[PDB]
C-alpha cells in the first residue's frame, strides 16, 4: 500500500480509533523509542475547503511547545494523504468530561482550568492568539493532564494576516481591529462558566439571537456560584476588549490561587534551543554521527523522523524510562 | 448546550471516533433499547448539499449489507445522522493489517460487497465511491457500505474509464473489480503520483497479475476490469460466477431481509406497550418512516429481536 510505505518505515501501526470526514485516528507505535503516538492520517481528496486550515495547524504547532499543547512529532506528505503525528491523548475530550456528569464544583473547575490558563498564556507570549478554544479542543492524556488542540483558525495578531459562536468575542463576531489575545480570555471566560454551571451564559435557537445576546454580554448568575468565581466571570466576561482582564492578572487572581497558593506557571517546560545532551548523545550513537552536526541538524526542526525521534526520546527520558534508541 | 437538548433525551453520549472539519462522529447508547449506535454530528456553518443526498438515499434503502440510518434530528447548528454501529473498523484497516487476503478470506468478504451492491442497483441507484474505506466491519464482523453521499468522481484511482471521461451500474462494476484486486494483493492495480498519469493508466487498463493470485481469480479480474463497459460482465452473471459460487454452491442472495411494508408483530406490540396505543394506530405510525426516535426505537427492537435479546423497553 502506497500512501503507507514511507510512515511505515518508522511507526508500527496498532488500532483505528475512527475516521470523522477527511481524517482517520490510528494509534501507533514509534520504532525507534518504543513509544505510542496517534496519527492524524488526513486524505487530500477529500480535505478540500479545510486545506489552509491544515497548513495553518502546522505552521502553529511547528513553532509551539509545551505541556499543556498536544505536540506535533512528525509531518508526512504522499500523493493523497497528510499524516500528522501527534502526542497520545487517550482520556478524551474536556466536552465528554462535561456533559457526562452535572456541573463540575468550583475545586475540580479550578484543576482543569489552571491547565487551560498555563496553554493559554504560552501561546500568547509567542504572538499567537488561538481563536476555537472550547472544550471539544482540550483533550485528556494518560496522566489526566489537558493537551490543547486545533490550531486551524489560529492567528498572529500583530503578524502578517472564528470558530463556534457560543464561545466568539462580541469584537470577533463583529470583526474588530484589535491586539487578538483578548478575545481569548473572553472563550476562557465561557469555559469558566460552563465548567461551573453545565450550561452557556450565552446560548440560543437561533445564530441572530445568540449573537445579540453576546453583543448585551447580560448572563445569568446561578445561586451555586460563589461571590469568588462571580468576581472572575465579571472581569472575563467584558464585552469591552480593554477593560477585560489582561493575562498577566489572570496568572495570579485570588480565584486562580484559592487552594494552591501559587501563581499559574505557564513558561514551557520544553525547548527549541536548549537542547537535551544525553538525548543528543544518544542520536549521535545511533546515527553514528558526531555531537555538533547532530545539534545542527535537529537545531533545523524539519519535523522529520530526526524531530520525531529527538522529541519522544525526550518524551520517554521525562517518563523515567532509559534514554535508548531500539 | 441548547444543540444537544433534544438528542441527549434520546442518546446518552460516549468518546468521540473521529473528528474532520464540520464533521464529528460519535459513540452512543440508544436510551430505551440499550442499543450502541454511532452518531455523525455535523455543523451546518463549518458539504450541506452531500449530507441531503446521502440522508435521501438511506431513507430509500435498507439492507443487510448497507449501513443503517435510523434517526436524523436538526438543530440551528447542527444536523444528527444516527447508524448503525460498525466496531469492526474500516475494510482498508483490515486489509492492510494482514498485508492481504486470501482467495477464500476475499470471498466471504466479497459476496457480502456484491449483495449490497446488487441491491443498491435493483432500486435504480449507482453508489460511485466504492472502495475500502467505505466498507465497515459490526460487532459480528458482517459488512456495511457507508457514503452514499455521491447517487443515482469519488477516488480516481476506483473510478471506471467512461466515468473519467464523462460519458450508472457498468462503473460501479469497474469500481468492485479494483476492490477485489486490493483485497487479494493489499495495493492497488492502477496507481501514480499525479491525476494524469493515473487517468492514463486506467484507460490503458494494464495492471500486473502477482504470481499468488490463482487462474480463477485472473478471469474473474478481466472481466470486471473491461476497460470498455459493454465488455464488462453484468451484475446478472457476476451473482453465480464460477469464482463467486466456489465454496458455496448458491449464488449471491442480494435481495433486502429488511423491509419497509412487512411490520414485526412483538416490536408493535412492545411499541404500543410503552406508547399506550393499540395496534394499528402504532402500525400507521411506524409506516409513516419518518426517522425520528419511532423509526430508531422500532429498528433497533427489530435488531434486538434479530441478536436473541428479549424485545424489551426499558
Ligand atoms: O490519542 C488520541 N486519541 C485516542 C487515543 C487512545 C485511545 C482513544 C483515543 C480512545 C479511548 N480509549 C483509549 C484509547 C488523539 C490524539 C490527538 C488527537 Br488531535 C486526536 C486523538
Ligand atoms: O461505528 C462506527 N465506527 C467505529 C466504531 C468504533 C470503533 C471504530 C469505528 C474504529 C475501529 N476500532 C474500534 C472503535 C461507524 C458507523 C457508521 C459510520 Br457512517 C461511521 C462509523
Amino acid at each position: 500500500m502506497k500512501d503507507y510505505d514511507e510512515l511505515l518505515k518508522y511507526y508500527e501501526l496498532h488500532e483505528t480509533i475512527g475516521t470523522g470526514g477527511f481524517a482517520k485516528v490510528k494509534l501507533a507505535c514509534h520504532i525507534l523509542t518504543g513509544e505510542m503516538v496517534a496519527i492524524k492520517i488526513m486524505d487530500k481528496n477529500t480535505l478540500g475547503s479545510d486545506l489552509p486550515r491544515i497548513k495553518t495547524e502546522i505552521e502553529a504547532l511547528k513553532n509551539l511547545r509545551h505541556q499543556h499543547i498536544c505536540q506535533l512529532y512528525h509531518v508526512l506528505e504522499t500523493a493523497n494523504k497528510i499524516f500528522m503525528v501527534l502526542e497520545y491523548c487517550p482520556g478524551g475530550e474536556l466536552f465528554d468530561y462535561i456533559i457526562s456528569q452535572d456541573r463540575l464544583s468550583e475545586e475540580e473547575t479550578r484543576v482543569v482550568f489552571r491547565q487551560i490558563v498555563s496553554a493559554v498564556a504560552y501561546v500568547h507570549s509567542q504572538g499567537y492568539a488561538h481563536r476555537d478554544l472550547k472544550p471539544e479542543n482540550l483533550l485528556f492524556d494518560e496522566y489526566h493532564k489537558l493537551k490543547l488542540i486545533d490550531f486551524g483558525l489560529c492567528a498572529k495578531p500583530k503578524g502578517n494576516k472564528c470558530g463556534a459562536l457560543a464561545y466568539a468575542a462580541p469584537e470577533l463576531i463583529q470583526g474588530k481591529s484589535y491586539l487578538g489575545s483578548e478575545a481569548d480570555v473572553w472563550s476562557m471566560g465561557i469555559l469558566l462558566y460552563v465548567l461551573m454551571c453545565g450550561f452557556l451564559p450565552f446560548d440560543d435557537d437561533t445564530a441572530a439571537a445568540l449573537v445579540a445576546k453576546i453583543m448585551r454580554g447580560k448572563y445569568d448568575v446561578p445561586k451555586w456560584l460563589s461571590p469568588s468565581s462571580i468576581l472572575l466571570l465579571q472581569q472575563m466576561l467584558q464585552v469591552d476588549p480593554k477593560k477585560r482582564i489582561s493575562m498577566k492578572n489572570l496568572l495570579n487572581h485570588p480565584w486562580i490561587m484559592q487552594d494552591y497558593n501559587y501563581p499559574v506557571e505557564w513558561q514551557s517546560k520544553n525547548p527549541f534551543i536548549h537542547l537535551d545532551d544525553d538525548c543528543v548523545t544518544e542520536l549521535s550513537v545511533h546515527h553514528r554521527n558526531n555531537r555538533q552536526t547532530m545539534e545542527d541538524l535537529i537545531s533545523l526542526w524539519q519535523y522529520d523522523h530526526l524531530t520525531a525521534t529527538y522529541l519522544l526520546l525526550l518524551a520517554k527520558k521525562a517518563r523515567g524510562k532509559p534514554v535508548r534508541l531500539r
